[PDB]
């Protein structure tokens, strides 16, 4: 009669949280998806490991447009458990699934976990001064998709930060590295010519949050568009006008050039 | 040897992650604050007997203070941990307390935990959405703060949804109630007149999240002003434009006025 919403967190299988982990162990059933971002840190196997129980993948079809007829029917006789990577209901979606939960009857619980959205504190810029988030897709065929760079615009406009998720083809696992996104929004800033991208942005990269190891790196865009920022998943940032404190923790912590903290405070 | 800023999570002692969990039991010593945010469902007594080891409490001026007298000296010759609630480096100035630790010669790691700046997704709010964020702070003396109401103006003309943290004094052991900040927002709306806080405006709240029965609510503020909400925290939001899946989730989940349903294009 009941089903978790259960957050697997950032990287890998410990950043479940002991709440979650408990909780699935109990479940008689464990569903999980994989199709909104991946746990770039561990496997399917060392996740069932931990869980001590059998996981069923479900692919966005499964989810999407079935999920009252794949987990809500055992859910309504049995302890049922949703794992999904990062803070479950971050990625759109998902709220909605609740909505079927409540029509078959069944009561749903939400156990969160880290999400990127709040652990790019670890970047030292401020939480609060992010703006509006955006997704850089890969563009394709006669479609080149520039919307995120008008996110980027409307937010620097106000001193605010930009977070932006690189694509993924979860199924394929292929991830957009930060380089490949510089690229594309260089391309989009050659086309719009708003003066929001160039070679002279400032930006913020960080990689594998979430593990003991990420990757915190800030410069211009000039100089990181090339740079090597480990295996994905990688997270893109155009910050906005920075604090004096912003910009000293990204010099000391992130190896960005002194020079930010003249030219972006 | 070594330096770690691990987050407790939201409400209890187990939204710490597993992650945070292994690694506190490892360490010679254990600091935490418990002034940037409220965990109203444990007590030091649980985390301590969670992790196994003495908690030593610091206030906001033995940190912000003596943080490089208290805490550093020790991680120079042993495994130090600094316990902080929900995310160590969200809507708090910890980041800083890193680069005090990279001057020290102490090498420093951070494992995130839930944190409400994404937890809100449980209202049904895309958490794209959400542009700047800002806090209600309790007047005090002739200065009454206003801010806030700023940031809302700026987020609701761009269809952005706005989080407000709400003030908390952790030694006075008061916390900010939605109430109380919906009074203080009618002022304001008073005081300037600018159409942004009003008795027919749309909110959202969110009480005591990480809970497995937060209250969740949607309405309008002369509604829900003189509602109880139950124990703290507390957090309000003041959605923007919303996406029809998004009414939809407030109205079946939160209870909001089927009315919201009706968006305006
Ligand atoms: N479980 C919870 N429910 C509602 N609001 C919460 C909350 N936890 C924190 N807050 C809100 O956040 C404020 C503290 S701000 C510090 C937040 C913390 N680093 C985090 O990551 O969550 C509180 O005064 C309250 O308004
Ligand atoms: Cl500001």
């Amino acid at each position: 009669m009941v089903l978790y919403f259960i957050g697997l967190g950032l990287y890998d299988e410990r950043d479940i949280t002991v709440k979650g982990l408990e909780i699935a162990k109990k479940c008689d059933y464990v569903f999980a998806e994989f199709y909104t971002s991946l746990m770039a840190g561990t496997t399917l196997g060392r996740i069932q490991k931990l869980i001590g129980k059998e996981i069923r993948v479900l692919s966005r079809e499964d989810v999407e447009q079935n999920f009252e007829n794949i987990v809500l029917p055992l859910a309504k006789e049995n302890d049922v458990a949703f794992l999904t990577p990062g803070d479950p209901l971050v990625a759109t979606t998902h709220a909605e699934l609740r909505i079927r939960a409540k029509r078959a009857g069944v009561e749903s619980y939400v156990i969160h976990a880290p999400s990127i959205y709040s652990a790019v504190g670890i970047t030292g810029l401020h939480i609060y001064k992010f703006g509006k988030s955006a997704t850089v897709a890969y563009p394709e065929g006669n479609w080149f998709p520039t919307s995120y760079y008008d996110v980027i615009k409307e937010n620097a406009e106000r001193g605010l930060h930009t977070l932006l998720f690189l694509d993924i083809k979860a199924e394929k696992r292929m991830y957009m590295t930060a380089n490949e996104a510089m690229e594309l929004l260089l391309k989009v800033e050659d086309m719009k010519k708003g003066g929001v991208f160039t070679d002279d942005t400032l930006v913020v990269v960080l990689a594998r949050a979430g593990s003991l190891n990420p990757t915190i790196r800030a410069g211009y865009v000039k100089d990181l568009i090339r740079e090597d920022f480990g295996d994905p998943p990688h997270i893109l940032i155009v910050p906005g006008k920075l604090h004096i404190v912003e910009a000293e923790y990204l010099v000391e912590i992130a190896g960005a050039p002194r020079e930010i903290l003249r030219v972006n405070v």
